């Protein structure tokens, strides 16, 4: 047999099935299925979101220095607010104090409390000591009451001069003579000019006016006797 | 035909192509594409990021037991100031009074404002009401105007005793007789020595000094007749 | 050769191989290898979180106005804590002033400091000028020293009157004679009864009382010549 025309044919072996170039034999079903299975088998606007007016936020504790300077943004603490004293030219926090003149445990911004022991303008109160006016005084109403000696280097009632003891004798001096109506003295400033003597230190004005003009001794100066009765001034 | 040598041989049919076992038959184009179709075909630095000194954050706010103990970390609010009320003992707040010894609006941490009614150091006030001073008082200078009556222990002009009434007796006594120079007397505290009677009334302390030793009656004494003219002291 | 019977047959070309429908032919190895080649190669409680008693947070810095209104959440800061000026009505911060009735650098929260110029009414200080009392002063202890007149309505020591100078001539009027036991007058109140004259400018009251009844003239009225001795009242 060839490719053109017919004749015998022998059948292809397994080997020649597989190796299939041998073109001079024929192929049965049982090497169709033999040859097959060589081919088929093969932190930015946290810090910046700040504490205002308007808005709420973050805040930085104030130092003392920042509370006291005033500055608008810092908080303050309980130890700051303490901290930022009053003094005469900072607006802060004071003590009181109910003694004038002193401070409340040492704090010098200390303030007079309205119980303090001040005196007042309303009256009824009371200085305990002394009390110095450097220039006059005016009592508008209901006079003074006055334990103790007043000195004073002038005096007037009702634009009248006050008289004082040194002037008695001016008055009426010692050695004058004048007469009685009465049977007795009421006072030793007066005698009878009955004789007889005064003493000297009893007397002393007479003692050195009169002397013993009189009679008598120096110690015991006389009085004169001029015997209604003669009386003699002798003392004060 | 035989796999061995030539010989006829019939075609398979179409089953036997498929059933690819008989060896006895070769295979036609038509059942190679017949066959192959059984083959081809088959929260913590929040919160502990604080408020301080140096850096900003968040905050607790104090109680008043925290701000009034000065706690250096909470914050103060409104509130909490305005609760700080100064004391003796603590620096705080205050209400001002210009009352002294009265507290503005019942606040005890009332302080004496700056025009409170209190008497300073440098004159020229008024307390309007009495005073009361427990010690001596000195005025360096201007004296005193004094509206009503005076009442001292003591008194001295210029270190001169102030002489009082009941002195004038002691001077000139009721009863002294003198002489008298001019036509009239210029007071009734002296008569003239011509008989006649005083009033014991007008003259009590002549009445029991004298009585009726120059005549008259208890209530109408006598005065001594003496006829330039006498006189007698009647009266203070 | 047939599907049927058994009988010659010649080869499939290549192209027969390939379009395999002819049915009368049969296939070598060479074209099984041939047409298998067309088939087998074919910010909420961030903000909501606030401070608080209790619990820490964020902050709104209050306004003066809510500061000054107690405000119990906002922050308080230096600005407002300065601004808080304490008042007779408002509870704040204050300066302090050492000069009482002045105000501290024109600060209306300004309070008397603890060493202001007041007075207190524990003794020992002065007052720089004058001083009005409007009642009664009462000085309990340790007298008065007044430098400079007193003028006052009314005077009593221990109870009895003050006398004053236009009560002399009640006592002792001008003209009064008595007699005179010395040698020598110690005052130009009296003169001796000698005759002579006394000037009516020195002696007014005794120039208009007496006038020219002893002689003399109106300028210089005389005295009476009584010739111990007699004298005469001249002069207060
Ligand atoms: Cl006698
Ligand atoms: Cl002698
Ligand atoms: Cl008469
Ligand atoms: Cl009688
Ligand atoms: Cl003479
Ligand atoms: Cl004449």
């Amino acid at each position: 047999a060839t490719e053109s025309v017919y004749g015998l044919t022998r059948y292809s072996t397994n080997d020649e099935a597989i190796a299939g170039v041998n073109n001079e034999s024929s192929i049965t079903p049982a090497k169709f299925t033999v040859a097959l299975n060589n081919v088929f088998e093969t932190p930015y606007t946290f810090m910046n979101s700040t504490a205002t007016e308007e808005y709420k936020g973050v805040i930085k504790l104030g130092t003392q220095s920042e509370v006291n300077s005033n500055n608008a943004s810092v908080a303050v603490t309980g130890a700051t607010l303490n901290g930022r004293g009053s003094t005469t030219s900072m607006r802060g926090v004071v003590k009181l104090t109910t003694t004038a003149g002193s401070q409340s445990g040492g704090d010098a911004s200390s303030a007079l409390a309205w119980n303090a022991d001040v005196i007042h303008q309303r009256g009824g109160q009371t200085i305990n000591g002394t009390l110095r006016i450097n220039n006059t005084l005016t009592i508008a109403s209901g006079g003074a009451n006055i334990t103790g000696t007043v000195n004073m280097t002038g005096g007037y009632i009702q634009g009248k001069r006050v008289v004082t003891q040194n002037e008695i004798d001016r008055t009426i001096p010692v050695g004058a003579i004048m007469m009685w109506a009465a049977d007795s003295l009421p006072s030793d400033a007066w005698r009878f000019c009955h004789g007889g003597t005064v003493s000297a230190s009893d007397c002393p004005l007479y003692a050195s006016r009169i002397g013993t003009r009189y009679g008598g001794s120096s110690s015991n100066p006389g009085l004169p006797d001029m015997r209604l009765n003669y009386i003699i001034k002798v003392k004060e």
